[PDB]
């Protein structure tokens, strides 16, 4: 019993975190094989950021300008190239702690663990979701750029996020490991704002199934709904549309609990129109949308890494 | 910016998790140097659990009865001893991944990270608090016994908890790494129930300071309170008494935000009286009590 916001064990990623210094800027890098990946904004000054020609800025840099540090050992940079908004620093030494890994780009609603780092040293791990507006509601201070988001699939680390910036509302924006930003963000000092966010419907349904598995049934009702009627109600409450793919992915939880997805949808509909009425679900007075259906199954079945 | 329930990176603890098998029971062990620590109930059957005599049960065991597995390598048990409710299995190999560590016993209200394991393999990491009733509201399934709680301040791992059991209400009980239970719990199938839980007041105050540091000020008010009047109110909502130690501990957060401790107490009294009125504090519609003053400072500065 119990349901917690649980992150993947961070050990495989800790052995990859390095410190990257270029000029006055120090941020984090991801050391995999003989390449250190980091945000390309490490090559920028406060003025450079206003209007940066990154090819022009990088052509002026030499390998010795990048100081890479893995623990108390300085790595030697033997090459540098840029791929989108990530800088790839070729180093002489392959990381002996390089795990089995993949670079994956996630979709909004998908969750991942963030290993927040400062000066190449991991300070904390937490669970996140890629919001429908492509921001993440992370916890980051100055120096956290280059901190990565990941999932574990068996013994394989799937790197899905690299931290680049904090938007004015305090939410976070970053790229996949190929340097492509999530969302309409740019690594330029310009007016940028997170779009109006929506609630990840399939994840709220997964979390309601997790509550039923844990013994919370007060919100259940005798009613069902059509997927079309549910989506009409979801549109009104700034909830993401629920697709047939979402209904299919919730199937195993529906079979285990005995509550069909459209039956759980009628529960969610009543919760949206009437609220919780002073009650809580899994110790929360709000509907939680940062547990995917796979996260609920993994936690309520105990998959290991 | 942002405030999340954040756990310590679990890497230093992952390299210590092993599988411990005794008879039909398989649980987790903590392999540090040449000793594997695990709950002593691994030697029991369901029949023994009602009134087990652990000294009697352990004297009948030999080293080859304990099967210790570290990854895909079987460790050789060369000794066994019991210290309170923890079994210490001496092994023939020192763990090369043993971090700098300490065994620390924590107080109610203290927080820690839990690395939940099954079959000696880590499955997840989450943040917990030792409740005032000495239970933890963990997330554990069968096979999670031996999973540990820890803090990693500096490069030293402070092991503070080892999971032993789940109480009937779904909450969890266990021991420090010296085998002493937190709370009035015993490792036996007798009628045991968690006492009525209370809210960790000092932690809610710390979290209200975290919200002020992050720009949330709607809950602040022009009032202050005496510590005695605050405790008389807080008690009626099942909140733990706030002591002078708690007030002193909140001093740095009070100095940083410019809000006196007893002034933040008056905001808490008002939130308890009114509720949030559809508002949230740090993305939460309830008052959070699982961030200590030390956690708030760590995360915000
Ligand atoms: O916002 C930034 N990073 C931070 C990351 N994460 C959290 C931060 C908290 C405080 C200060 C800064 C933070 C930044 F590095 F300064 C930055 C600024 C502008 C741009 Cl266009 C880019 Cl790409 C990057
Ligand atoms: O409660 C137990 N463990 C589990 C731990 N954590 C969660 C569990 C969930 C389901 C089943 C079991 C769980 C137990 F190991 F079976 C157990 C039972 C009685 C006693 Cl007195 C002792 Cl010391 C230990």
């Amino acid at each position: 019993s119990g349901f917690r916001k649980m992150a993947f064990p961070s050990g495989k990623v800790e052995g990859c975190m390095v410190q990257v210094t270029c000029g006055t800027t120090t941020l984090n890098g991801l050391w995999l094989d003989d390449v250190v990946y980091c945000p390309r904004h490490v090559i920028c000054t406060s003025e450079d950021m206003l209007n940066p020609n990154y090819e022009d800025l990088l052509i002026r840099k030499s390998n010795h300008n990048f100081l890479v540090q893995a623990g108390n050992v300085q790595l030697r940079v033997i090459g540098h190239s840029m791929q989108n908004c990530v800088l790839k620093l070729k180093v002489d030494t392959a990381n002996p702690k390089t795990p089995k890994y993949k670079f994956v780009r996630i979709q909004p609603g998908q969750t991942f663990s963030v290993l927040a780092c400062y000066n190449g040293s991991p300070s904390g791990v937490y669970q996140c979701a890629m919001r429908p507006n492509f921001t993440i509601k992370g916890s980051f201070l100055n120096g956290s750029c280059g901190s990565v988001g990941f999932n574990i699939d068996y013994d394989c680390v799937s790197f899905c996020y690299m931290h680049h910036m904090e938007l004015p509302t305090g939410v976070h924006a970053g790229t996949d490991l190929e340097g492509n930003f999530y969302g309409p963000f740019v690594d330029r000092q310009t007016a940028q704002a997170a779009g109006t966010d929506t609630t990840i419907t399939v994840n709220v349904l997964a979390w309601l199934y997790a509550a039923v598995i844990n013994g919370d049934r007060w919100f259940l009702n005798r009613f069902t709904t059509t997927l079309n009627d549910f989506n009409l109600v979801a549109m009104k409450y700034n909830y993401e549309p629920l697709t047939q793919d979402h209904v299919d992915i919730l199937g195993p939880l529906s079979a285990q609990t005995g509550i069909a997805v459209l039956d759980m949808c009628a529960s969610l509909k009543e919760l949206l129109q009437n609220g919780m009425n002073g009650r809580t679900i899994l110790g929360s007075a709000l509907l939680e949308d940062e547990f995917t259906p796979f996260d609920v199954v993994r936690q309520c079945s105990g998959v290991t890494f």
